[PDB]
RNA sequence: AACAAGCGAAUGAGUCAUUCAUCCUAAGUCUGCAU
RNA sequence: AUGCAGACUUAGGAUGAAUGACUCAUUCGCUUGUUC
């Protein structure tokens, strides 16, 4: 419901590329352009794609206008290079012929040329929007290839005017005729002739008896050359989102469908079909360049003014790209990284800014700085939500300038200006709304968690490219209340030098010979030592605040950099084992930091002594694990020594990590990743398909928890005891995982629900409560080319369920008839339940 | 890769609901103990 | 009053799983219309 939440889908607008904006539409005299060269080169060496030239009014940003992108076609891959060229001038005759080329081929293949009648006859320039006009036209191989453009412009004046075989345009040799571009005149769609039938004509068999009857009835047009061979020619299809590798290099080899037109209906174009094949690549290439242009525009808006700093447009691009956008990149890792950069920087800034606020009000002031609500506020105020690439990317909808837009989404979003203002009625809590789908004015539904993710992802993107300083610039550019004011960190040492160090028993020396750092101040490490039970003016609660953040950031920087192909949720699984406070307790004991936690609490002394007693020497070399948890003060010392390491070392994070990398020597790698037993238990029980009753209680001092798991014949009960009962659930789950890894008329079903998940919903909630394992389905389909109360379909799935009902013999049943696959399962569950009622197991009422 | 649509499926997401979890941080109440 | 402990709940960040339903993308089978 709140700003920054996932549930509030809020409508935002898209930003125009600002370099695709040309004012050169409707000049009187020829307009000058900056050119970029699209070199397409396939991995198959048998067929060539033509190189194109993008002709913008404005220069590109040298990171956009020199980029290589891979295009994943069907069963082949094309490298597209966007190397620059020179500034190219175009005369008005050249400018009209270039606009005719672009408008002709994009409208003839992707659009509908012959609207209704020829599109280029009726008035254009409505189709040349000034927000998006770029004039992309082939090159002869930095050249510009006026041969194909002149042929296309000549066939434009032709169609406005409307042994060798005869096209409507011109005659052609019968042999040098295959694989050439051709536009049919009676329905204006570009073809490309694969072959001419060797022994066929307009009289060939086609509810039409023949081809010439088909044209004489459908179009009413007398073929004045029936003798000549009608031509099989592959049609012009639509463009297909080459930017993502969807097939993963499923889709089977489909034959080309060819149309067969008499050559009189065809008009010859001297455009090669190298050009025609390259145009199918242009919607995805220009969508990628459009996106990189917005990314570099964001980079320019953010600036940096740093002498040694540069950030790619591809990394800004991935930082704005929500996962609703099927792509290779998806911002999710950068926004985990930027969550932790932001949390570090916010904690370090509040630590240094407020030397008197303790762990709680520092932590709450951080909750005000680092929230998704705060980052959503500072991102939408900064108008960074327009750069969000939260879109599926319909290439069918991609229209070049001059192309008609056969697929318009007319802006019924209620706002008539481009950029929406953040007001409610542009917020929606409901389902059925389509997140990502733009209208034609560029407005689309954004999850609003992804706006805050945008913020964090650009914090992380400037972190990767510029280190801490450029990420801190990105944060101040958003308006994050951080400044880092470096003498202020010196002022912290000037809150340390005034105190008289208390270096009494040379305790710090032994502690520093455990952590291999010198401590040029030594009161930071005394404060990181000092527990709140000593009742001093100082304590480690404030340095543990700082060190929670510096360790969460140093570890997720390690995890971001090492594991480059795994996203959040495995990085969060790994971070919740490195920054786990139990792990910090084992790291405190393993390096023996725990003998320097200075405290005056006897109950904390018996918690330390129980936890040192709980360590068991392992069965193989490994690591000495504990039996029980052991208190937070152990791990809080580890955090606070990291926090003292920052303020000691003038916030040098490479030094803080140079010290703390050998501390947790066995860093968790995702092979070595062992999740908490409860999580791993109910993930394994749900993935295999079983449930467990769970029961925890507080009998004596320490809590008890039993877990009755039901496998198919037995109910096996794993039970454990621990202080917290979340960890008694953890130990009962670990007991159950050991004794599971060795192995690896009374009930009321309640009312059957409807709305197509209802019966499987009720039987699943029933199997969880009255503990039976999940029913497994066996659907059966009889697909028919004839259609099948009912609404129509063509498969008629009749499904039978099984349920391995415990302490009974198993039961399979079936469903009458269902068009859907989900419904078949549903009706099979219903006929099962009524059958079960008859079998004296459950009562529906 | 003819095109649009509808229907069915498969796969990957996102989101909601349900009911459960993990990790870090703060806090409140209730219960217990003790100084 | 303070400390500790546990339950519960909330707030903040990062998340994950089963089930159910949408939605999207990609892909396939069919159907109709269109092209043929
Ligand atoms: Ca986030
Ligand atoms: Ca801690
Ligand atoms: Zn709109």
């Amino acid at each position: 419901s709140a700003a920054g939440s996932k549930k509030r889908k809020e409508l935002h607008g898209t930003t125009c590329a600002n370099a695709l904006s040309g004012t050169w539409g409707e000049n009187i005299d020829g307009a000058t352009f900056q050119a970029y060269k699209f070199d397409f080169c396939c991995n198959i060496s048998g067929e060539v794609y033509s190189s194109f030239s993008l002709l913008l009014e404005s220069t590109l940003a040298e990171d956009v206008g020199k980029v290589e992108m891979d295009l994943y076609l069907v069963r082949k891959l094309v490298k597209a290079s966007v190397s620059p060229c020179g500034q190219i001038r175009l005369s008005q005759e050249e400018l009209v012929k270039a606009k005719y080329f672009q408008q002709f081929f994009f409208n003839g293949m992707f659009g509908k040329l012959f609207v209704g009648e020829f599109l280029l006859q009726t008035d254009t320039s409505s189709l040349w929007h000034p927000a998006f006009m770029f004039l992309l036209l082939p090159v002869e191989t930095a050249t510009i290839d006026w041969s194909a453009i002149n042929s296309c412009a000549s066939i434009v004046e032709f169609l406005k005017k409307n042994n060798l075989i005869h096209f409507a345009n011109a005659s052609s040799d019968k042999n040098s005729l295959e694989e050439l571009v051709v536009i049919a005149i009676h329905t204006g769609r570009i073809y490309s002739i694969v072959e001419a039938v060797s022994d066929s004509s307009a009289m060939s068999p086609f509810g039409y008896a023949t081809y010439a009857e088909y044209f004489n009835k459908k179009y009413g047009i007398v073929l004045a050359h029936p003798n000549q061979p009608l031509m099989k020619l592959k049609q012009s299809h639509h463009a297909h989102n080459l930017l993502v590798d969807f097939n993963e290099e499923v889709r089977k080899r489909k034959p080309n469908i060819h149309a067969h037109l008499p050559p009189e209906l065809l008009a010859r174009i001297d455009v090669p079909r190298a050009v025609l094949k390259s145009i199918y690549l242009l919607p995805s290439v220009m969508h990628r360049l459009e996106s990189l242009m917005l990314a570099s525009q964001l980079r320019e808006e953010i600036d940096c003014s740093i002498d040694n700093f540069s950030i790619s447009s591809t990394s800004i691009l991935e930082a704005v790209t929500t996962l609703t956008c099927p792509e290779s990149f998806s911002m999710e890792r950068l926004e985990l990284l930027g969550d932790s950069v932001l949390k570090y920087v916010a904690s370090c800034h509040l630590f240094l800014k407020y030397p008197d606020k303790d762990e709680g009000q520092l932590s709450r002031q951080r909750q005000s700085i680092i929230s998704n609500s705060n980052l959503h506020r500072l991102t939408t105020s900064r108008k960074l939500q327009g750069y969000i690439r939260n879109g599926a990317f319909e290439p069918r909808r991609w229209t070049a300038p001059g192309q008609f837009s056969l697929f318009p989404v007319p802006c019924k979003c209620g706002i008539d200006t481009r950029e929406v203002p953040l007001d409610p009625k542009f917020f929606t809590e409901n389902m059925t709304i389509k997140i990502g789908k733009s209208c034609d004015m560029g407005h689309r539904w954004v999850v609003s968690k992804s706006v805050s993710d945008c913020a964090e992802a650009l914090i992380g993107a400037y972190y990767v490219s510029g280190g801490l300083s450029a990420s801190l610039h990105m944060m101040k550019w958003l308006g994050i209340d951080v400044d880092f004011d470096p003498n202020l960190v010196v002022e912290a040492i000037n809150r340390v030098s005034l105190r008289c160090y208390i270096p009494k028993e040379d305790e710090l020396i032994e502690l520093e010979r455990k952590i291999q750092h010198e401590f040029s101040a030594k009161f930071l490490l005394k404060e990181a030592i000092t527990h709140s039970s000593l009742r001093e003016s100082y304590s480690y609660e404030r340095l543990e605040f700082l060190g929670d953040s510096v360790l969460d950031f140093l570890i997720t920087r390690h995890l971001f950099n090492t594991y480059e192909q795994t996203g959040p949720g495995e990085m969060t699984d790994l971070r919740s084992a490195c920054v786990n406070n139990e792990n910090f307790a084992q790291v405190a004991v393993k390096n023996n930091l725990h003998t320097h936690l200075q405290r005056c609490a006897t109950v904390l002394e018996t918690q330390i002594n129980d936890y040192l007693m709980s360590f068991q020497k392992p069965d193989e070399t490994g690591r000495s694990i504990p039996s029980i948890q052991g208190p937070k003060a152990l791990g809080d010392v580890v955090e606070s020594i990291a926090g003292a390491l920052l303020i000691d070392t003038r916030l040098d994070l490479d030094q803080v990590w140079r010290v703390f990398e050998p501390l947790l020597s066995p860093l968790v790698t995702p092979d070595k990743l062992q999740l908490p037993p409860y999580r791993e238990l109910n993930e394994l029980c749900d993935s295999l398909g079983y449930f467990f009753r769970v029961k925890c209680s507080n009998d004596g001092v320490k809590a008890q928890a039993t877990i009755q798991l039901q496998l198919d014949d037995v109910l096996l009960t794993g039970d454990g005891s621990e202080q917290t009962n979340k960890l008694a659930l953890g130990k009962a789950a670990s007991h159950l995982l050991t004794q599971l890894e060795k192995r690896n008329v009374i009930p009321f079903i309640g009312p059957i629900n409807m709305k197509k998940g209802g019966p499987r919903g009720t039987l699943h909630e029933f199997c969880k409560k009255h503990l039976w394992p999940m029913p497994t389905f066996d659907t059966s389909e009889e697909k028919s080319r004839t259609p099948f109360e009912k609404r129509t379909s063509f498969s008629s799935f009749t499904s039978t369920i099984t349920l391995r009902i415990p302490n009974r013999e198993a039961v399979m049943y079936a469903g009458e008839a269902r068009p859907d696959k989900k419904s078949s399962f549903d009706s099979a569950v219903v006929e099962l339940l009524y059958e079960l009622e008859r079998r004296k197991i459950v009562i529906i009422q």
